[PDB]
Protein backbone atom coordinates (compact mmCIF):
# COMPACT_ATOMS: atom_id res chain seq x y z
CA UNK A 1 0.00 0.00 0.00
CA UNK A 2 0.99 3.65 -0.38
CA UNK A 3 -0.06 7.25 0.22
CA UNK A 4 0.63 10.73 -1.15
CA UNK A 5 3.82 12.09 0.39
CA UNK A 6 6.66 14.58 -0.04
CA UNK A 7 10.32 13.61 0.32
CA UNK A 8 13.76 14.87 -0.69
CA UNK A 9 14.46 13.59 -4.19
CA UNK A 10 17.83 13.04 -5.85
CA UNK A 11 18.87 13.43 -9.48
CA UNK A 12 20.55 11.27 -12.12
CA UNK A 13 22.06 12.17 -15.48
CA UNK A 14 24.61 11.29 -18.16
CA UNK A 15 26.78 14.36 -17.54
CA UNK A 16 30.43 14.18 -18.59
CA UNK A 17 33.10 14.84 -15.96
CA UNK A 18 35.54 16.28 -18.52
CA UNK A 19 33.02 18.72 -20.00
CA UNK A 20 33.25 22.41 -19.08
CA UNK A 21 29.60 23.03 -19.98
CA UNK A 22 27.93 24.33 -16.82
CA UNK A 23 25.03 21.85 -16.73
CA UNK A 24 27.46 18.94 -17.06
CA UNK A 25 29.59 20.43 -14.29
CA UNK A 26 26.63 20.89 -11.95
CA UNK A 27 25.20 17.42 -12.61
CA UNK A 28 28.64 15.84 -12.15
CA UNK A 29 28.74 17.21 -8.61
CA UNK A 30 25.02 17.09 -7.78
CA UNK A 31 23.70 13.94 -9.48
CA UNK A 32 24.43 10.24 -9.93
CA UNK A 33 24.65 8.04 -13.05
CA UNK A 34 21.39 7.02 -14.72
CA UNK A 35 20.11 3.44 -14.61
CA UNK A 36 20.62 1.71 -17.98
CA UNK A 37 17.89 -0.81 -17.10
CA UNK A 38 15.18 1.07 -15.15
CA UNK A 39 12.22 -0.94 -13.86
CA UNK A 40 8.61 0.09 -14.47
CA UNK A 41 5.68 -1.72 -12.88
CA UNK A 42 2.29 -1.13 -14.50
CA UNK A 43 -0.48 -1.13 -11.89
CA UNK A 44 -3.64 -3.01 -12.84
CA UNK A 45 -7.09 -1.70 -11.88
CA UNK A 46 -5.50 1.07 -9.81
CA UNK A 47 -7.02 4.55 -9.92
CA UNK A 48 -4.82 7.40 -8.68
CA UNK A 49 -5.55 11.11 -8.42
CA UNK A 50 -3.00 13.68 -9.59
CA UNK A 51 -2.60 17.43 -9.21
CA UNK A 52 0.16 18.91 -11.39
CA UNK A 53 -0.55 22.32 -9.86
CA UNK A 54 0.20 21.11 -6.33
CA UNK A 55 3.29 18.95 -6.81
CA UNK A 56 6.36 19.26 -4.58
CA UNK A 57 8.50 17.78 -7.37
CA UNK A 58 8.08 21.13 -9.10
CA UNK A 59 9.43 23.13 -6.15
CA UNK A 60 12.43 20.80 -5.89
CA UNK A 61 13.38 21.06 -9.57
CA UNK A 62 13.00 24.83 -9.29
CA UNK A 63 15.45 24.71 -6.39
CA UNK A 64 17.99 22.70 -8.40
CA UNK A 65 17.82 25.00 -11.43
CA UNK A 66 18.20 28.05 -9.19
CA UNK A 67 21.24 26.44 -7.59
CA UNK A 68 22.69 25.63 -11.02
CA UNK A 69 22.23 29.18 -12.30
CA UNK A 70 23.53 30.73 -9.08
CA UNK A 71 26.73 28.69 -9.39
CA UNK A 72 27.38 28.95 -13.13
CA UNK A 73 25.67 32.12 -14.37
CA UNK A 74 26.83 34.92 -12.08
CA UNK A 75 26.30 38.42 -13.54
CA UNK A 76 28.74 41.34 -13.35
CA UNK A 77 26.39 43.25 -11.06
CA UNK A 78 23.42 41.98 -9.07
CA UNK A 79 20.66 44.32 -7.89
CA UNK A 80 18.74 42.47 -5.18
CA UNK A 81 17.37 43.51 -1.80
CA UNK A 82 18.46 47.08 -2.45
CA UNK A 83 22.07 45.94 -2.23
CA UNK A 84 24.63 45.91 -5.05
CA UNK A 85 26.80 42.87 -5.77
CA UNK A 86 29.74 43.22 -8.16
CA UNK A 87 31.36 39.98 -9.34
CA UNK A 88 33.38 38.57 -12.23
CA UNK A 89 31.19 37.61 -15.19
CA UNK A 90 33.25 35.41 -17.54
CA UNK A 91 31.74 33.79 -20.63
CA UNK A 92 30.71 30.16 -20.14
CA UNK A 93 29.72 27.07 -22.09
CA UNK A 94 25.96 26.66 -21.83
CA UNK A 95 23.64 23.94 -23.12
CA UNK A 96 20.98 22.20 -20.97
CA UNK A 97 21.15 18.42 -20.51
CA UNK A 98 18.40 15.98 -19.42
CA UNK A 99 18.01 15.68 -15.64
CA UNK A 100 16.21 12.75 -14.00
CA UNK A 101 14.39 13.04 -10.66
CA UNK A 102 14.32 9.98 -8.43
CA UNK A 103 12.84 8.81 -5.12
CA UNK A 104 14.88 7.26 -2.28
CA UNK A 105 14.13 3.96 -0.54
CA UNK A 106 10.65 3.68 0.97
CA UNK A 107 9.24 5.90 -1.76
CA UNK A 108 8.23 5.52 -5.40
CA UNK A 109 7.11 7.73 -8.28
CA UNK A 110 3.67 7.11 -9.75
CA UNK A 111 3.36 7.90 -13.45
CA UNK A 112 0.10 8.61 -15.27
CA UNK A 113 -0.01 7.00 -18.71
CA UNK A 114 -3.45 8.14 -19.88
CA UNK A 115 -2.89 9.37 -23.43
CA UNK A 116 -4.80 12.64 -23.00
CA UNK A 117 -4.21 13.24 -19.28
CA UNK A 118 -4.68 16.95 -18.52
CA UNK A 119 -2.67 16.95 -15.30
CA UNK A 120 -5.45 16.86 -12.70
CA UNK A 121 -7.98 14.26 -11.61
CA UNK A 122 -8.04 10.45 -11.66
CA UNK A 123 -5.73 8.40 -13.88
CA UNK A 124 -6.60 4.95 -15.22
CA UNK A 125 -3.24 3.75 -16.54
CA UNK A 126 -0.74 4.16 -13.71
CA UNK A 127 2.78 2.76 -13.38
CA UNK A 128 5.48 3.00 -10.72
CA UNK A 129 9.05 4.11 -11.39
CA UNK A 130 12.11 5.19 -9.42
CA UNK A 131 12.95 8.05 -11.79
CA UNK A 132 11.24 10.46 -14.17
CA UNK A 133 12.37 10.79 -17.77
CA UNK A 134 15.29 13.08 -18.58
CA UNK A 135 14.11 16.67 -18.26
CA UNK A 136 16.11 19.59 -19.64
CA UNK A 137 15.88 22.65 -17.35
CA UNK A 138 15.10 25.00 -20.24
CA UNK A 139 14.26 28.51 -19.04
CA UNK A 140 12.00 30.61 -21.26
CA UNK A 141 8.81 32.65 -21.50
CA UNK A 142 5.87 32.48 -23.92
CA UNK A 143 7.14 29.41 -25.79
CA UNK A 144 8.25 26.11 -24.25
CA UNK A 145 11.39 24.77 -25.93
CA UNK A 146 12.97 21.32 -26.33
CA UNK A 147 10.28 19.75 -24.15
CA UNK A 148 8.32 16.52 -24.48
CA UNK A 149 5.39 16.34 -26.90
CA UNK A 150 1.86 15.15 -26.16
CA UNK A 151 1.35 11.68 -27.63
CA UNK A 152 -2.20 12.00 -28.99
CA UNK A 153 -4.21 15.23 -29.05
CA UNK A 154 -3.06 18.71 -28.10
CA UNK A 155 -3.68 19.17 -24.38
CA UNK A 156 -4.82 22.28 -22.52
CA UNK A 157 -3.63 22.57 -18.92
CA UNK A 158 -4.76 24.94 -16.17
CA UNK A 159 -5.43 24.83 -12.44
CA UNK A 160 -8.74 26.54 -13.25
CA UNK A 161 -9.66 27.65 -16.78
CA UNK A 162 -12.58 29.71 -15.47
CA UNK A 163 -10.06 31.82 -13.58
CA UNK A 164 -8.31 34.08 -16.08
CA UNK A 165 -5.58 34.76 -13.52
CA UNK A 166 -4.39 31.15 -13.87
CA UNK A 167 -1.77 30.50 -16.55
CA UNK A 168 -2.69 28.15 -19.38
CA UNK A 169 -0.20 25.57 -20.63
CA UNK A 170 -0.69 24.38 -24.20
CA UNK A 171 0.94 20.99 -24.82
CA UNK A 172 1.65 20.46 -28.52
CA UNK A 173 1.58 17.04 -30.17
CA UNK A 174 3.88 18.19 -32.96
CA UNK A 175 7.09 20.22 -32.78
CA UNK A 176 7.58 23.50 -34.63
CA UNK A 177 11.24 24.45 -35.06
CA UNK A 178 12.39 27.97 -34.21
CA UNK A 179 15.74 29.06 -35.64
CA UNK A 180 17.42 31.91 -33.76
CA UNK A 181 20.62 33.58 -34.94
CA UNK A 182 22.85 36.49 -34.02
CA UNK A 183 24.81 36.78 -37.30
CA UNK A 184 28.61 37.04 -37.25
CA UNK A 185 28.49 40.27 -39.26
CA UNK A 186 27.00 46.43 -36.93
CA UNK A 187 24.62 45.91 -34.02
CA UNK A 188 26.15 43.02 -32.07
CA UNK A 189 22.92 42.65 -30.08
CA UNK A 190 20.62 42.48 -33.10
CA UNK A 191 19.29 39.02 -33.91
CA UNK A 192 16.32 37.17 -35.37
CA UNK A 193 14.31 33.95 -35.17
CA UNK A 194 13.01 32.12 -38.24
CA UNK A 195 9.92 29.91 -38.27
CA UNK A 196 8.06 28.02 -40.99
CA UNK A 197 4.81 29.97 -41.26
CA UNK A 198 2.94 27.09 -42.87
CA UNK A 199 3.72 24.79 -39.94
CA UNK A 200 3.11 27.39 -37.24
CA UNK A 201 -0.25 28.64 -38.51
CA UNK A 202 -1.48 25.07 -38.96
CA UNK A 203 -0.52 24.25 -35.38
CA UNK A 204 -1.99 27.49 -34.03
CA UNK A 205 -5.21 26.63 -35.88
CA UNK A 206 -5.28 23.23 -34.16
CA UNK A 207 -4.74 24.98 -30.83
CA UNK A 208 -7.67 27.26 -31.64
CA UNK A 209 -9.95 24.28 -32.25
CA UNK A 210 -8.83 22.68 -29.00
CA UNK A 211 -9.49 25.82 -26.96
CA UNK A 212 -13.01 25.86 -28.42
CA UNK A 213 -13.66 22.50 -26.77
CA UNK A 214 -12.87 24.07 -23.39
CA UNK A 215 -14.68 27.37 -23.97
CA UNK A 216 -18.11 26.35 -25.27
CA UNK A 217 -17.19 27.06 -28.92
CA UNK A 218 -16.62 30.76 -28.30
CA UNK A 219 -14.46 32.55 -30.86
CA UNK A 220 -10.77 32.20 -30.05
CA UNK A 221 -8.61 35.27 -30.63
CA UNK A 222 -4.85 35.67 -30.18
CA UNK A 223 -3.20 38.98 -29.33
CA UNK A 224 0.26 40.23 -28.29
CA UNK A 225 0.84 40.91 -24.57
CA UNK A 226 -0.87 44.06 -23.28
CA UNK A 227 1.90 45.12 -20.90
CA UNK A 228 4.46 44.01 -18.35
CA UNK A 229 8.23 43.51 -18.28
CA UNK A 230 10.18 42.65 -21.43
CA UNK A 231 10.73 39.10 -20.18
CA UNK A 232 6.98 38.54 -20.52
CA UNK A 233 5.93 40.80 -23.40
CA UNK A 234 8.57 39.05 -25.50
CA UNK A 235 9.71 35.47 -25.93
CA UNK A 236 12.78 35.33 -23.70
CA UNK A 237 15.24 32.44 -23.53
CA UNK A 238 18.93 31.65 -23.13
CA UNK A 239 20.98 30.58 -26.15
CA UNK A 240 24.60 29.57 -25.49
CA UNK A 241 24.73 31.77 -22.39
CA UNK A 242 23.23 34.80 -24.13
CA UNK A 243 19.78 36.12 -23.20
CA UNK A 244 17.50 36.48 -26.23
CA UNK A 245 14.37 38.64 -26.31
CA UNK A 246 12.21 38.03 -29.38
CA UNK A 247 9.17 39.95 -30.61
CA UNK A 248 6.43 37.37 -31.22
CA UNK A 249 3.77 39.72 -32.59
CA UNK A 250 3.98 37.96 -35.96
CA UNK A 251 3.24 34.60 -34.33
CA UNK A 252 0.09 35.63 -32.49
CA UNK A 253 -2.07 37.41 -35.06
CA UNK A 254 -5.43 35.96 -36.11
CA UNK A 255 -5.11 36.95 -39.77
CA UNK A 256 -3.46 33.69 -40.84
CA UNK A 257 -6.42 31.60 -39.65
CA UNK A 258 2.81 30.79 -45.38
CA UNK A 259 6.40 31.86 -46.02
CA UNK A 260 9.19 32.14 -43.47
CA UNK A 261 8.36 34.16 -40.36
CA UNK A 262 11.29 36.32 -39.25
CA UNK A 263 10.99 37.54 -35.66
CA UNK A 264 13.15 40.54 -34.66
CA UNK A 265 15.24 39.76 -31.58
CA UNK A 266 17.80 41.45 -29.35
CA UNK A 267 20.41 40.13 -26.94
CA UNK A 268 20.09 41.85 -23.56
CA UNK A 269 22.76 42.19 -20.89
CA UNK A 270 20.39 43.61 -18.27
CA UNK A 271 17.72 41.12 -17.25
CA UNK A 272 14.93 40.69 -14.72
CA UNK A 273 15.87 37.51 -12.87
CA UNK A 274 13.38 34.66 -13.24
CA UNK A 275 14.39 33.72 -9.70
CA UNK A 276 12.47 36.91 -8.91
CA UNK A 277 15.40 38.52 -7.11
CA UNK A 278 15.86 41.90 -8.79
CA UNK A 279 17.92 42.66 -11.89
CA UNK A 280 21.20 41.35 -13.29
CA UNK A 281 23.71 42.62 -15.84
CA UNK A 282 25.90 40.34 -17.95
CA UNK A 283 28.79 40.95 -20.34
CA UNK A 284 28.22 41.68 -24.06
CA UNK A 285 27.71 38.83 -26.57
CA UNK A 286 30.61 36.63 -27.65
CA UNK A 287 31.91 37.04 -31.20
CA UNK A 288 30.92 34.93 -34.20
CA UNK A 289 27.63 33.32 -35.19
CA UNK A 290 25.35 32.72 -32.21
CA UNK A 291 22.74 30.14 -33.20
CA UNK A 292 20.18 27.90 -31.50
CA UNK A 293 17.62 25.69 -33.22
CA UNK A 294 14.86 24.73 -30.80
CA UNK A 295 11.64 22.72 -30.84
CA UNK A 296 8.53 24.60 -29.80
CA UNK A 297 6.68 21.95 -27.82
CA UNK A 298 4.31 24.12 -25.79
CA UNK A 299 2.86 27.59 -25.29
CA UNK A 300 2.09 29.65 -22.19
CA UNK A 301 -1.13 31.65 -22.48
CA UNK A 302 -3.04 34.15 -20.37
CA UNK A 303 -6.74 34.77 -21.01
CA UNK A 304 -8.29 38.25 -21.01
CA UNK A 305 -10.94 39.01 -18.40
CA UNK A 306 -14.22 40.84 -18.92
CA UNK A 307 -15.40 38.90 -21.97
CA UNK A 308 -18.32 37.00 -20.43
CA UNK A 309 -20.87 39.10 -22.31
CA UNK A 310 -19.23 38.50 -25.69
CA UNK A 311 -18.62 35.56 -28.03
CA UNK A 312 -14.84 36.07 -28.00
CA UNK A 313 -12.11 34.77 -25.73
CA UNK A 314 -8.75 36.54 -26.00
CA UNK A 315 -5.46 34.76 -25.33
CA UNK A 316 -2.04 36.39 -25.07
CA UNK A 317 1.39 34.75 -24.76
CA UNK A 318 2.64 34.82 -21.17
CA UNK A 319 4.92 33.16 -18.64
CA UNK A 320 7.41 34.47 -16.10
CA UNK A 321 6.82 31.79 -13.48
CA UNK A 322 9.43 29.21 -14.44
CA UNK A 323 7.68 26.69 -12.19
CA UNK A 324 5.10 26.39 -14.96
CA UNK A 325 7.93 25.28 -17.25
CA UNK A 326 8.75 22.39 -14.92
CA UNK A 327 5.05 21.57 -14.54
CA UNK A 328 4.79 21.13 -18.31
CA UNK A 329 7.12 18.14 -17.94
CA UNK A 330 6.32 16.90 -14.42
CA UNK A 331 2.53 16.84 -14.79
CA UNK A 332 2.31 13.04 -15.04
CA UNK A 333 4.35 12.30 -11.90
CA UNK A 334 3.69 12.21 -8.17
CA UNK A 335 5.55 10.85 -5.15
CA UNK A 336 4.06 8.26 -2.80
CA UNK A 337 5.35 6.59 0.36
CA UNK A 338 5.35 2.79 0.56
CA UNK A 339 4.17 0.80 3.59
O1 LIG B 1 11.54 38.21 -14.33
C1 LIG B 1 10.96 37.17 -14.63
N1 LIG B 1 9.75 36.80 -14.09
C2 LIG B 1 9.05 37.61 -13.07
C3 LIG B 1 7.91 38.48 -13.63
C4 LIG B 1 6.88 37.66 -14.43
C5 LIG B 1 5.56 37.72 -13.65
C6 LIG B 1 5.63 38.96 -12.78
C7 LIG B 1 7.11 39.14 -12.47
C8 LIG B 1 7.52 40.62 -12.44
N2 LIG B 1 8.70 40.69 -13.34
C9 LIG B 1 8.48 39.69 -14.40
C10 LIG B 1 11.57 36.21 -15.68
O2 LIG B 1 10.96 35.18 -15.95
N3 LIG B 1 12.79 36.55 -16.26
C11 LIG B 1 13.50 35.77 -17.23
C12 LIG B 1 14.88 35.98 -17.42
C13 LIG B 1 15.59 35.22 -18.35
C14 LIG B 1 14.95 34.25 -19.09
CL1 LIG B 1 15.81 33.32 -20.22
C15 LIG B 1 13.58 34.02 -18.91
F1 LIG B 1 12.97 33.09 -19.61
C16 LIG B 1 12.85 34.77 -17.98
C1 LIG C 1 -4.55 3.21 -21.08
O1 LIG C 1 -3.26 3.09 -21.65
C2 LIG C 1 -3.20 2.29 -22.80
C3 LIG C 1 -1.76 2.18 -23.27
O2 LIG C 1 -1.28 3.47 -23.61
C4 LIG C 1 -4.09 2.87 -23.90
O3 LIG C 1 -4.09 2.00 -25.01
C5 LIG C 1 -5.51 3.06 -23.40
O4 LIG C 1 -6.26 3.76 -24.36
C6 LIG C 1 -5.52 3.83 -22.08
N1 LIG C 1 -6.87 3.86 -21.55
C7 LIG C 1 -7.29 3.00 -20.62
C8 LIG C 1 -8.19 1.89 -21.09
O5 LIG C 1 -6.99 3.10 -19.44
C1 LIG D 1 13.25 18.27 -31.60
O1 LIG D 1 12.02 17.65 -31.88
C2 LIG D 1 12.14 16.43 -32.58
C3 LIG D 1 10.76 15.84 -32.81
O2 LIG D 1 9.94 16.79 -33.47
C4 LIG D 1 13.02 15.43 -31.83
O3 LIG D 1 13.28 14.32 -32.66
C5 LIG D 1 14.34 16.05 -31.40
O4 LIG D 1 15.01 15.17 -30.52
C6 LIG D 1 14.08 17.37 -30.70
N1 LIG D 1 15.33 18.02 -30.32
C7 LIG D 1 15.59 18.35 -29.06
C8 LIG D 1 14.55 17.99 -28.04
O5 LIG D 1 16.62 18.93 -28.71
C1 LIG E 1 -2.52 16.80 -32.70
O1 LIG E 1 -3.67 16.93 -31.90
C2 LIG E 1 -4.82 17.34 -32.63
C3 LIG E 1 -5.99 17.51 -31.67
O2 LIG E 1 -5.65 18.41 -30.64
C4 LIG E 1 -5.16 16.30 -33.69
O3 LIG E 1 -6.22 16.79 -34.49
C5 LIG E 1 -3.97 15.98 -34.58
O4 LIG E 1 -4.26 14.85 -35.36
C6 LIG E 1 -2.73 15.71 -33.74
N1 LIG E 1 -1.56 15.60 -34.60
C7 LIG E 1 -0.71 14.59 -34.48
C8 LIG E 1 0.61 14.74 -35.17
O5 LIG E 1 -0.97 13.58 -33.83
C1 LIG F 1 -8.94 17.52 -16.40
O1 LIG F 1 -9.89 16.49 -16.18
C2 LIG F 1 -10.68 16.68 -15.03
C3 LIG F 1 -11.63 15.50 -14.87
O2 LIG F 1 -10.91 14.30 -14.99
C4 LIG F 1 -11.47 17.98 -15.11
O3 LIG F 1 -12.14 18.20 -13.89
C5 LIG F 1 -10.56 19.17 -15.40
O4 LIG F 1 -11.34 20.30 -15.70
C6 LIG F 1 -9.65 18.86 -16.59
N1 LIG F 1 -8.69 19.93 -16.77
C7 LIG F 1 -8.73 20.72 -17.84
C8 LIG F 1 -7.70 21.81 -17.91
O5 LIG F 1 -9.56 20.57 -18.74
C1 LIG G 1 -12.33 28.55 -10.75
O1 LIG G 1 -12.26 29.94 -10.95
C2 LIG G 1 -13.52 30.57 -10.91
C3 LIG G 1 -13.38 32.04 -11.30
O2 LIG G 1 -12.49 32.68 -10.41
C4 LIG G 1 -14.12 30.43 -9.51
O3 LIG G 1 -15.39 31.04 -9.48
C5 LIG G 1 -14.24 28.96 -9.14
O4 LIG G 1 -14.61 28.85 -7.79
C6 LIG G 1 -12.92 28.24 -9.37
N1 LIG G 1 -13.11 26.81 -9.22
C7 LIG G 1 -12.50 26.13 -8.25
C8 LIG G 1 -12.51 24.64 -8.37
O5 LIG G 1 -11.96 26.68 -7.29
C1 LIG H 1 18.82 28.09 -39.15
O1 LIG H 1 18.59 29.32 -39.79
C2 LIG H 1 19.76 29.84 -40.39
C3 LIG H 1 19.44 31.22 -40.95
O2 LIG H 1 20.64 31.89 -41.26
C4 LIG H 1 20.28 28.90 -41.47
O3 LIG H 1 21.53 29.37 -41.94
C5 LIG H 1 20.45 27.48 -40.95
O4 LIG H 1 20.67 26.61 -42.03
C6 LIG H 1 19.21 27.04 -40.18
N1 LIG H 1 19.45 25.77 -39.53
C7 LIG H 1 18.54 24.79 -39.58
C8 LIG H 1 18.83 23.56 -38.77
O5 LIG H 1 17.51 24.88 -40.26
C1 LIG I 1 7.12 24.64 -44.25
O1 LIG I 1 6.33 23.65 -43.62
C2 LIG I 1 5.82 22.68 -44.51
C3 LIG I 1 4.87 21.75 -43.77
O2 LIG I 1 3.81 22.51 -43.23
C4 LIG I 1 6.98 21.90 -45.12
O3 LIG I 1 6.48 20.92 -46.01
C5 LIG I 1 7.91 22.84 -45.87
O4 LIG I 1 9.07 22.14 -46.25
C6 LIG I 1 8.31 24.03 -45.00
N1 LIG I 1 8.95 25.04 -45.81
C7 LIG I 1 10.27 25.22 -45.78
C8 LIG I 1 10.79 26.51 -46.34
O5 LIG I 1 11.05 24.38 -45.32
C1 LIG J 1 -19.06 23.01 -30.57
O1 LIG J 1 -19.84 22.89 -31.75
C2 LIG J 1 -20.00 21.57 -32.21
C3 LIG J 1 -20.78 21.58 -33.52
O2 LIG J 1 -20.70 20.30 -34.10
C4 LIG J 1 -20.71 20.72 -31.16
O3 LIG J 1 -20.75 19.39 -31.60
C5 LIG J 1 -19.98 20.77 -29.84
O4 LIG J 1 -20.78 20.18 -28.85
C6 LIG J 1 -19.68 22.21 -29.43
N1 LIG J 1 -18.78 22.22 -28.30
C7 LIG J 1 -18.95 23.05 -27.29
C8 LIG J 1 -18.00 22.89 -26.15
O5 LIG J 1 -19.83 23.92 -27.27
C1 LIG K 1 6.77 43.93 -31.62
O1 LIG K 1 6.79 44.45 -32.93
C2 LIG K 1 5.65 45.20 -33.27
C3 LIG K 1 5.74 45.61 -34.74
O2 LIG K 1 6.92 46.36 -34.94
C4 LIG K 1 5.54 46.42 -32.37
O3 LIG K 1 4.39 47.16 -32.70
C5 LIG K 1 5.46 45.98 -30.91
O4 LIG K 1 5.50 47.10 -30.07
C6 LIG K 1 6.62 45.05 -30.59
N1 LIG K 1 6.43 44.49 -29.26
C7 LIG K 1 7.24 44.80 -28.25
C8 LIG K 1 7.00 44.09 -26.95
O5 LIG K 1 8.15 45.63 -28.35
C1 LIG L 1 17.19 22.95 -27.97
O1 LIG L 1 17.89 21.77 -28.30
C2 LIG L 1 18.82 21.92 -29.35
C3 LIG L 1 19.44 20.56 -29.69
O2 LIG L 1 20.14 20.08 -28.56
C4 LIG L 1 19.89 22.93 -28.96
O3 LIG L 1 20.82 23.08 -30.01
C5 LIG L 1 19.24 24.26 -28.65
O4 LIG L 1 20.21 25.18 -28.21
C6 LIG L 1 18.17 24.06 -27.58
N1 LIG L 1 17.46 25.30 -27.35
C7 LIG L 1 17.53 25.93 -26.18
C8 LIG L 1 16.72 27.19 -26.04
O5 LIG L 1 18.21 25.52 -25.24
Amino acid sequence: VWKDADTTLFCASDAKAHETEVHNVWATHACVPTDPNPQEIHLENVTENFNMWKNNMVEQMQEDVISLWDQSLQPCVKLTGGSVIKQACPKISFDPIPIHYCTPAGYVILKCNDKNFNGTGPCKNVSSVQCTHGIKPVVSTQLLLNGSLAEEEIIIRSENLTNNAKTIIVHLNKSVEINCTRPSNGDIRKAYCEINGTKWNKVLKQVTEKLKEHFNNKTIIFQPPSGGDLEITMHSFNCRGEFFYCNTTQLFNNTCINGTITLPCKIKQIINMWQGTGQAMYAPPIDGKINCVSNITGILLTRDGGANNTSNETFRPGGGNIKDNWRSELYKYKVVQIE
